[PDB]
RNA sequence: GUCGACGUACUUCAUAGGAUCAUUUCACUCUUUGACUCUUCAAAAGAGCCACUGAAUCCAACUUGGUUGAU
């Protein structure tokens, strides 16, 4: 379609089925960041409220993250790659919200923590240590 | 200390006959063993993560029937 994605639907022998697909952000992006010290995976967030982690290499395979009606868009992002694989290491704010969510770089899946301002404001800036 | 001769005790010094063994179709019932699946006297992980779909169990909610008696 016009939404920057191809999807293969196959009639498993009767309804069809989502077989395999490739796509991306339908709307242009808002904030990106480099995830590795080896120039392989980039982290990307847009205004159509999806979240994709792309590769850079010759394949151009990529993977949309797991958010698990979309979430509000990201205005402030921060990333560290020091403790990958163990717990969450990506910190995201959202427009007009009061809590900053976390994210795992390893499992491509959302975090388990919501972060409070404790002053009833909006989250304007995020940061992590080394 | 050693050797000569006397004594006592010890053990050991028998290997008979004859056999044997090497060389001269069709079906039913029952019995034994092994394999597959699962489980009891028990720890792990990987090919580890996210998707769309399928099935089960429990608690809540809804209907049916029940003191002229459900369990």
């Amino acid at each position: 379609g016009g939404d920057n994605s191809l999807k293969e639907y196959v009639f498993d022998p009767q309804p069809p089925r989502y077989l395999r697909s490739r796509g991306g952000h339908s709307q242009p992006p808002s904030y990106i960041a480099f995830a590795d010290s080896q120039s392989h995976f980039m982290l990307s967030a847009s205004k159509d409220r999806s979240l994709w982690s792309f590769s850079l290499r010759k394949d151009a395979q990529s993977q949309e993250m797991s958010q698990r009606s979309k979430f509000p868009e990201i205005v402030a992002l921060a990333i560290e790659n020091a403790r990958i694989g163990e717990w969450e290491n990506i910190i995201t704010a959202h427009k007009d919200e009061k809590f900053a969510r976390t994210w795992d770089m390893r499992n491509k899946r959302v975090g388990r923590w919501t972060f409070d301002t404790t002053d009833d404001g909006f989250v304007k800036s995020v940061a992590m240590s080394q």
